[PDB]
């Protein structure tokens, strides 16, 4: 299965420790509710600027 | 945050209620992990054919008519 | 440029014009606000079910009770 | 709704300015043609370089050098 | 590496035999001009509608 | 049609006439394979950071690229 990720960096975050969490855990998700071969699960995250994030109808710099 | 979730359906499943588990563990995941809002997380799943998706350069149809 | 809109189709729409309405929509759009030849503008529109879409933790089907 | 538009820069553009207008103008759009929720529409832009889009086989970039 | 192909059906196509000829050929064009490892390559075919899919604004479907 | 790539950059790579040839390549398969008019195809390449891209469970940086 395909996973990704689009998210909004914030105050200092985040981390390649979190990243590796992140990973980690949508990855077990599949393997415990599912029953997946945990190998083939490939995971994408995308940081995506507070500029070109819209959420309704404001940018989240604005928001922010 | 948004969350795209690309899968292939296999033994009947996945159920609504597991769709339900993977909707709830996933965003309950980005609270844990990133402290972000759960209201605002979106998670959107895919179920791809057999047929439509490859891996290693074979379609998971293949790779599933095997063992 | 290319725009890829991802929705939960809902009380029997959208409808094929609605959906060329939304193509012509966001295609002008660019042509207006930054000037862009209409020509090479690519537009996809994809449908997802009410019990793949979440929202806050809960399915939109759930959602819709 | 989700919403995501890949554009390759040009000449000094898109500004923060004319991201805002996309970004409302993609939105109002939404609730003009499907009376959808405004507050839960997420939209994203993503900027690529000219030479990583491809248009009838050539990229961006040397499009624009033969003229 | 994940590539994922976006195409409107037309007269009959594309095949299941087809979409593997896609499936292997995006493959190894990865394994030729970047000698990736074949073997996590990831590939995703989305067949779309030719009411869903627009060009120079008019759908697919109405380009006659 | 419409083609996305998503990668992550290896020693020094890729050159922009990699992805000339990537992009090529991928529209002349589809001239080939489903006979489609050339005009028309938009390509699209992504690269993506190895901290951000997760396989087995474990990020391409820990895998040690790819």
């Amino acid at each position: 299965p395909f996973i990704n990720i689009k998210l909004v960096p914030e105050n200092g975050g985040p981390t390649n420790e979190q990243k590796q969490q992140l990973i980690e855990g949508v990855s077990d998700l599949m393997v415990k509710v599912l029953n997946k071969n945990k190998a083939s699960i490939v995971v994408i995250i995308d940081e995506v600027d507070s500029n070109n994030y819209g959420l309704g109808g404001e940018s989240v710099h604005h928001l922010r």
